């Protein structure tokens, strides 16, 4: 299997006029980064809806993962599920991003742009979808196998899912936020994998990335304590190879320097009064 290069992007996909755009659409930056980390009851309920819809679109696009399919095609299916359910694709026009989801094959760490790239037998494909509806965002991603994937790669994917679910299960009020990354990195290290550091989870609510940062590696200097009503993502990227990376000229696509493959899963989580709720549960 060759190292990837860019395909050709289809033209901007339309979303009907009636679907409210986030404020940042058609602007070079977003107005985000200083929003309250604890959401209102109202926002939380809205986030369950956005979460559910983001989960639906992910599951639909992942069902189309198969050798022969293009990445562009995955984006088409996600885009259509979001639009049919009344949601704007949060990534579309977010800091100039040109598509409705991120499609990250093989050695693409994250931020892959759906294009003419055709998926081949044995590939792994992460699809990261976000839904904006009722003034709020819901954010989820998963890596999907295409055809006969090598054992090495199935285990990576399975272990990355497990790391994510284990991190989720430690979410509870009064526990330090740093616990998440300690659990993730312990689990990756157990199988000789390396956890990506420069890319993180994030707080999410009425904004996409609200200023809260969730690290996926062990960093006990973070003193943040989880509180009921806080909403954030856990989205670890886990590398078979070294951490070093490059960004394509498209300004988005992050690829491992050594071209070894990498995997990721993501959910949007709520800290409840006693534990956690997965808002992007299928
Ligand atoms: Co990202
Ligand atoms: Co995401
Ligand atoms: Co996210
Ligand atoms: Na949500
Ligand atoms: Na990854």
């Amino acid at each position: 299997r060759t190292a990837l290069s860019p395909g050709v992007l289809s033209p901007t996909r339309p979303v009907p006029n009636w679907i409210a755009r986030p404020e940042y659409v058609g602007k070079p930056a977003a107005q985000e980064g200083s929003e309250p980390w604890v959401q209102t009851p109202e926002v939380i309920e809205k986030m369950r809806v956005a979460g559910r819809i983001a989960a639906g679109a992910l599951a639909e696009a992942g069902k189309a993962v198969a050798p022969g399919v293009t990445t562009d095609e995955l984006d088409r299916i996600a885009h259509e599920y979001l639009v049919d359910n009344g949601a704007y694709p949060s990534t579309l026009g977010y800091k100039g991003f040109p598509k409705s989801c991120c499609t990250s094959l093989n050695e693409v760490i994250c931020h892959g742009i759906p294009d003419s790239t055709v998926i081949t037998d044995g590939d792994i494909v992460n699809i990261d979808v976000t839904a904006y509806i009722g003034g709020v965002h819901g954010d989820t991603n998963a890596t999907f196998p295409a055809g006969d994937v090598a054992d090495e790669h199935r285990l990576l994917v399975d272990r990355t899912r497990e790391a994510t679910m284990r991190a989720i299960n430690t979410v509870k009020p009064g526990r330090a936020l740093s616990v998440i990354g300690r659990v993730i990195e312990s689990y990756a290290n157990r199988f000789g994998y390396n956890v990506v550091r420069d890319f993180t989870g994030h707080g999410i609510g009425t904004t996409f990335h609200n200023g809260l940062v969730v690290l996926h590696y062990d960093q006990p200097a973070v003193e943040t304590i989880m509180q009921p009503g806080m909403t954030f993502t856990i989205e670890p990227m886990i590398n078979l190879g070294a951490l070093d990376y490059e960004i394509w000229d498209d300004g988005w696509t992050v690829v491992t320097k050594d071209r070894k493959w990498t995997a990721q899963f993501e959910h949007t989580l709520l800290v409840t009064d006693t534990g956690v709720e997965i808002l992007t549960a299928l």
